[PDB]
């Protein structure tokens, strides 16, 4: 093997760039088997590898585990094996009220609420997506015709706290962040997930291309705790970006 | 007059809801002039606004003066007006040896260098610009056929130091900036500007949609301190995009 | 002409050092009839330029426009063209309830609100000002016998959120600057303005002389919006400093 | 399942208290194969966790994943069904000299390079490990003769740059982390590794007890990237610290 | 004398590598004169040293004054001199309901909340007490059998706005204090006191072994302003360390 | 007693409204007999208070120990009793190399790089002098016939590192610290000391005035370790100088 923690070689992925990269493992065998002569590759902690074929040429499916010290091992292994763009495919908590349950995100700058990015640029810098990328993924949903919004998102290293939930061992949110979604939300954010934010700086600042894209599991102006389109979403961009 | 410093009303905007915003006083008219009707509205400190016509949709073009605070009067004012777009238009010097003087660049979003942008959103915040803008502004680019860079810009404060030029009055730069321009080289980061920042964060943490276009007049991989074609394709691009914007 | 900005040559000044610098492209040549033989040197965007003669000595006037940014550059190359002392006279908005509108401020240090100043020194170094030129400004109100107040002003990037202002289009204020203005009150602050904290720091910092005078044009304990001693006070502050 | 991510229920834990958190989903059946009675509760995601039995006590086995941001639900949602005790058992590699492959690391302490500990308690406040666990965790190693060094950790973000290595695809390292690891080695700092900032904040805050031990696999002082034997005693180490810990 | 500020040489120390170091150079004496051969040694500004025996190993007791500052030269030049331990022996004000006025309190680790620790090291290091002292002091307690809380201290610059103390000049706190009391005991956080920070972290990034106990003078929870088992825990602790 | 540390009542000020607060408790007596009528109130800790006469009125004396931490403690505990006017005296090292030991700084403001000038108002607030009290420092300077030099002074929460020393038992400083007396040289700070950041501060954002002024013991850019003997009578003009300018404001 190659890289440290994926367990793959330059070979493996036989001349691959593109890489959609979901947060679950799980999730990675069922995004690759919706493209052509999908294989599976490699497993080793959360990172599972898929490689298939998407109109004849070689596309990687890899996951990052939650939040940016993971993806960061992810994004930059598979940089090393030459992979140039990324196409992040999450789940995601909506902030406003017009946005449901099922609906389609696609970021194109985030909140850096993280610490990973700071490892690759410091806090000036904004956590923008790829302009192709973004691109790609509106244009995407348009044509599957799932309804979608296009804005920015709240990226937080904790699902908990950060995301400004109460019901929690502690039933407590720290001073920084107590009224921080009233905050976010008063100022156009979608939504909150916990990778986005990484993603998008170490990429951005490294001159590779990155997309993020989401499907919304719950409103927080309705609950805390959750009770498809935006994979064929990310596939189908994913074609266009070949 | 409504506005403390534009010296303008709601009248006078006669329902515009779009505004080209220059960061020169003096450029305003040139580029109302590319319109129909133009008509000078007010002018006050540096702030010149004409009224001007695209399509039979009423424009409005307001010089910002130079760095965020004023343009974040302009903004504002402008906003309470009823404008919801505002597309900048720039000069501006690239610090990546590919990028010509002649090239356009779109700005996709900024890294924050400024101050006034704290006062609208904490750091953490993108200062991005809006998607359909910033599509607006590539199309119309593509459309005229300039050679065009879509990236990343670092808005600044101050047009020295914080540009890491040293060929001042003190002849140096203090410690947080000394080697920033090459960190933000390898960053793939295209030029520095001054207004950006502001502009970007308050409009996309308000509601209000901005986007960013610059003509490059010098590249500093060759000097510090720095042609008239140049900004007439950017003038041209922004007023094109304003047109799809509509 | 030997500066990118101003479009002014060393030679334009004719040996001047002291500059007095209005914020107002339009109250320049104003402040220059108070002088004798004033003379239009040059206008460039917000930066207009006349020269005058005070008791046979050569001064300059030039505008700053808003904020930190532009004065930024008017003061550097300014003091690239041969200017050491630079004296500002502006407009605030006074904070405290017994200071009222056509009170004269002298700033003897400034709250650092603005950006610029960081270009120039990290947040630890003061925004003070220059003594000689705070005693002239004193002494040159005290002669006039304005009615004068001498202490720390708050000095913004934004004339609208960072002063609290709430008659806003958004109408609401960043989590930061909630509750600022009465903490400023409490702790004797005079006013808001949005020059100085830029001026003071990079004067300080590179041994120039700098000193900060205002006209309380409103009292923010009546309003937000408002409805000339202090140009007679500057002028004669830069007769004491020839 | 009473918890979001773990799909666990409160009875699945027989009334368990301690919790042994490893990194790794595949390690977690090997630690609870040392113990009585091992049985496999649930797989999601990057956390696979065990039931186990010691000294007739039920016991946890849950893998946290890489990083913070996991490592926050695992011990968020083990702490909502009951867990009070939490030891981490991990690998590392030492940045000082004398400190060799093979030997224990027992963290008191750690800097803070994360971003997960800062939604828990603000970076004033110490990213302290528990009294009881690291005294536990010390009389573990001495009882098993392994050479044992007990101090402050540094726990990152990342593995790449915020644990300066340039052997990357950009060959480069953010100015923030240019030269830390000289800074922390000239600190008395022993290692980097990428969980206990967030687990000890988190815990340290909340009430929590927690404890952190790891085994050496390699020595920055000679090579950025990387025995078997090393990681059964850190295992051995661990399992017999939550002995004393019941 | 061989250091700048405590008047000492290696000479007085006669081989002394513990020291403890309370604040006051008034308990000093007090503190020697638990142990066998007391002696002083010197006594300047803040800083008064007397040596003494413990079985049959000489010790140093050093007063630090009260704050980072003097307590960052007494260590310092401590260290120059040959001490390699140091004990913090305190008062303190409880902030947890059930910590009683006499309790000991023995530091794991401190809050921050001072300046001269980041002169030592970055705000991110933990200002962690040395774990052999610690189990030191934490033992010693045991046997004396006070009653003892080990945990969290929070180690304040002030006196008075850093612990949220209002009865004052001015009734005022500043804006990032307010509130910050209940914070920290939501957090755990046994009790306020000036030093810990300081000094635990100048050691923790010097390889000096350093411990904290105090005795509880006042309960927060009930009144502002205060109305010997601490002593003689730290120096059974020495004991211990020797 | 009405305060918790000093160990004074409002009745031992004698209406005093103005305090000269020296560094150290060992020369308050010192200063305190330079006026009339010296008495000794109290001593505790690092807190020695004398009382005297200045031209029929009352004035205090009150060391404040090292740092930020103390200086807070006596000047809170000083306010409460009644005192709104602070100067402070003091003997420095300066880094500029026009200064000369002997010279006498009159300081503006201050570069805050201590914890206890946050306690009070946040970093962005300037620790800035008291005008009436620049102004009687720098006349007083002036009428005794002192070189003097009016500027900023770099105040420090360490002696050690946060001045750049490395001549330490770790011999080494934290990367924050590290060249930084060479940029607070090229800004032209004068000098580093340790406690008016916090004094400065905490004055000027509760309507105290403070004031402050030192004598040049040592140079940092020279070698030349001066003279006991030097740094004693530099020292007393220094002295001479806040006391005449005490004088000035009453
Ligand atoms: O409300 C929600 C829903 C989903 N996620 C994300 C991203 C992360 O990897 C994982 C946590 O459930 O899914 C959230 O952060 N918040
Ligand atoms: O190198 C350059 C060229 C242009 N500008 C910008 C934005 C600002 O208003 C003005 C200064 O020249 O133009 C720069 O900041 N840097
Ligand atoms: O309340 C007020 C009145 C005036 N100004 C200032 C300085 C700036 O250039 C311009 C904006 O009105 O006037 C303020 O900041 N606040
Ligand atoms: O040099 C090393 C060796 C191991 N780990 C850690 C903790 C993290 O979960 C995982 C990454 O390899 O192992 C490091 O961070 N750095
Ligand atoms: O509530 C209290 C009681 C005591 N001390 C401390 C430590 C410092 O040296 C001195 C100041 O009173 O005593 C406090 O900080 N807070
Ligand atoms: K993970
Ligand atoms: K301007
Ligand atoms: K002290």
């Amino acid at each position: 093997s190659d890289v440290f923690h994926l367990g793959l070689t330059k070979n493996d992925l036989q001349g691959a760039t593109l890489a959609i990269v979901p947060g679950d493992p799980d999730r990675v065998e069922k995004i690759a088997a919706l493209m052509d002569k999908p294989v599976k590759l490699a497993s080793h902690r959360e990172f599972t590898t898929w490689r298939a074929e998407l109109d004849g040429k070689p596309v990687i499916v890899c996951s990052t585990g939650i939040g940016g010290p993971s993806t960061s091992i992810a994004v930059e292994e598979l940089a090393q094996l030459g992979i140039r763009t990324f196409l992040r495919i999450g789940t995601t908590g909506a902030i406003q009220p017009h946005i449901n349950v099922g609906d389609v995100l696609v970021t194109t700058a985030s909140v850096r609420l993280d610490g990973a990015s700071l490892h690759f640029a410091p806090l000036e810098f904004p956590a923008v997506a790829d302009f192709e990328c973004t691109t790609a993924l509106v244009e995407a949903a348009k044509s599957i015709g799932a309804t979608t919004h296009v804005g920015v998102t709240a990226s937080s290293d904790t699902f908990y706290p950060g995301q400004e939930r109460y019901d929690t061992y502690s039933g407590r949110v720290v001073r920084h962040f107590k009224g921080s979604m009233e905050e976010w939300q008063a100022m156009g954010v979608m939504n909150y997930e916990m990778e986005s934010a990484t993603l998008l700086t170490m990429c951005a600042s490294q001159g590779l291309r990155a997309g993020m894209v989401a499907g919304v599991i719950v409103n927080r102006t309705q609950q805390e705790i959750p009770n498809s389109h935006a994979v064929k979403i990310v596939v189908e961009a994913a074609r266009r970006l070949l």
